[PDB]
């Protein structure tokens, strides 16, 4: 058959290793659709046929909970991730450290700061909870460049739209234009965890042997490689 994967933006490159790979060892299809968690947990409500869902947070998953689109004997957490702050590679953006006295101000200099929509996209979500408990969202706020999910916030510093962006250390990982500037403190704020989950009513064997498989050897080191914590 054909296994439909929803997966958060941050999964691009992991995802489409990991369902090569099972092509190749198992001869079945999986086919990813990438966005912000917060669109594909929607879509799922609303009846969009995903057999998976991996979220990025644990408040989308959460959401399709509630909603009972999910089969909820199969949640369990799969991976972890940093937060961490990204500039262009050719930038000339030095390390710098983040602290209740960081300057982020002079830091931007006219330009902006690229994060995932805080309103709903996790990567933003993450983010702006960090900012605040640090004392700088007020000062931020109107600075932002808000994108559709953490890759959109990746394109913009990649292609030079923004001096710095927040994202996850995955994504610095695959991207192959930007570069690590810093790293939030892991206090700053909940820890990123992303849960996967099999939706209400696809939970057949086929898809079963696909999410067994993503808890195995061969989908932990694709994990590995592209920056994520196996959990
Ligand atoms: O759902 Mo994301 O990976 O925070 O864009």
């Amino acid at each position: 058959g054909k296994i439909t994967v929803f997966a958060a933006a941050s999964l691009t490159n992991a995802m489409q290793d990991i369902a090569t790979q099972f092509k190749k060892e198992k001869g079945v299809d999986v086919v990813s659709s990438f966005a912000s968690s917060s669109t594909l947990a929607r879509q799922i409500e609303a009846g969009a046929p995903a057999d998976l869902f991996i979220s990025a947070d644990q408040k989308w998953m959460d959401y399709a909970v509630d909603k009972k689109a999910i089969d909820t004997a199969t949640r369990q957490t799969l991976l972890g991730n940093s937060l961490v702050v990204v500039a262009p590679k050719a930038s000339v953006q030095k390390d710098f450290t983040i602290d209740s006295k960081t300057n982020w101000t002079s830091l931007l200099n006219g330009g902006r700061l690229a994060v995932g929509d805080p309103e709903h996209v996790p990567a933003g979500i993450y983010a702006k909870e960090a900012l605040q408990k640090l004392g700088a969202w007020d000062t931020l706020s109107p600075k932002l460049a808000p994108a559709e999910d953490v890759r959109g916030a990746l394109a913009l510093v990649e292609r030079n739209e923004a001096p710095l962006g927040i994202v996850y250390g995955s994504d610095a990982v695959a991207s192959k234009g930007v570069k690590v500037v810093a790293t939030f403190p892991e206090d700053s704020h909940k820890k990123v965890e992303y849960p996967v989950a099999v939706v209400e009513g696809h939970n057949n064997a086929t898809v079963k042997a696909f999410y067994d498989y993503l808890k195995g050897p061969q989908a932990a080191e694709i994990f590995k490689r592209y920056g994520f914590t196996i959990k």
